[PDB]
């Protein structure tokens, strides 16, 4: 799984 933000 992945989660990112910019």
């Amino acid at each position: 799984g992945y989660m990112l933000g910019s």
